[PDB]
């Protein structure tokens, strides 16, 4: 059951974004948690009112209502009165990770904010994982970063993130996200780099199915990079459980590994 937002407490103010789904604002909203009498929040409004996509918005509603978990951004319900129909989320201070890495790179993150990133959106990862949710474009572009370096995950082919089978055979599952999460290790250590930027779309899916990995970013330390490694075993069956690289990935977290980038 979703929440309703009535449309007189949703105040538009500045467009953060949009996409063909349509734009999304930055917005104060009043009356909607107990302590705040206005607050900010990210408004996505969709630019299509007709039934085909009104149950398919009610779909995507029901199934982030659901979803509640420290790393999966907050959906705080929808405005249905009228077009265009309204989603309300939290407002991430400094929008999707990939923007986010790409500023704090070459002040630039440390060793231990990177790996703080890394466990966050395995964290929420682990969570999906549980309840048997295959993701399917898990990205940092994809990510939020909200105050204080909250990371969360967002916009629930992207052949660059996608393991051989899904290339090949369309076949998404749990292990297929494990892949993709190793090539958003890749984009945390390289501040938000593209896989395979110097390849092109049809020379990217070459190197994949044929074996290739993405080479150890500069200030990715090598412990790290065993971890993506485990990532992308060509055989789902011989690649990590994300349960198992989130431990691996919090060890590092609290007891950061005595790497220099500049050493190698």
């Amino acid at each position: 059951c979703v929440h309703h937002i009535k449309r007189r407490d949703i105040v538009l103010k500045w467009e953060l974004g949009e996409g063909a789904f349509g734009k999304v604002f930055l917005a104060e909203c009043h009356n909607l948690l107990p302590e705040q009498d206005k607050m900010l929040v990210a408004v996505k409004a969709l630019k299509e009112a007709s039934e085909s996509a009104r149950q398919d918005f009610q779909r995507e509603a029901e199934l982030l209502t659901m979803l509640q978990h420290q790393h999966i951004v907050r959906f705080f319900g929808v405005c249905t009165e009228g077009r265009p129909l309204l989603m309300v989320f939290e407002y991430m201070r400094h929008g999707d990770l990939n923007r986010f890495l790409r500023s704090h790179g070459p002040g630039p993150l440390g060793l231990g904010q990177l790996l703080a990133v890394a466990s966050q959106v395995a964290a929420g990862m682990v969570y999906l994982a549980g309840l048997h949710f295959v993701h399917r474009d898990l990205a940092t572009r994809n990510c939020l970063v909200g105050q204080g370096l909250v990371v969360k995950i967002g916009d629930f082919l992207p052949i660059r993130w996608m393991p051989p089978e899904s290339i090949l055979y369309r076949k998404f599952t749990t292990e297929s996200d494990v892949w993709s999460f190793g090539v958003v290790l890749w984009e945390i250590f390289t501040y938000g780099k593209q896989p395979w930027y110097q390849l092109s779309n049809t020379e990217a899916i070459d190197c994949i199915t044929q074996g290739r990995e993405l080479e150890r970013p500069r200030a990715c330390p090598p412990e790290v990079y065993a971890i993506m490694r485990g990532c992308w075993q060509r055989e789902p069956q011989q690649r990590h459980s994300i349960k198992d690289v989130h431990a691996r990935l919090q060890a590092l977290a609290q007891a950061p590994p005595v790497y220099l980038d500049v050493l190698g």
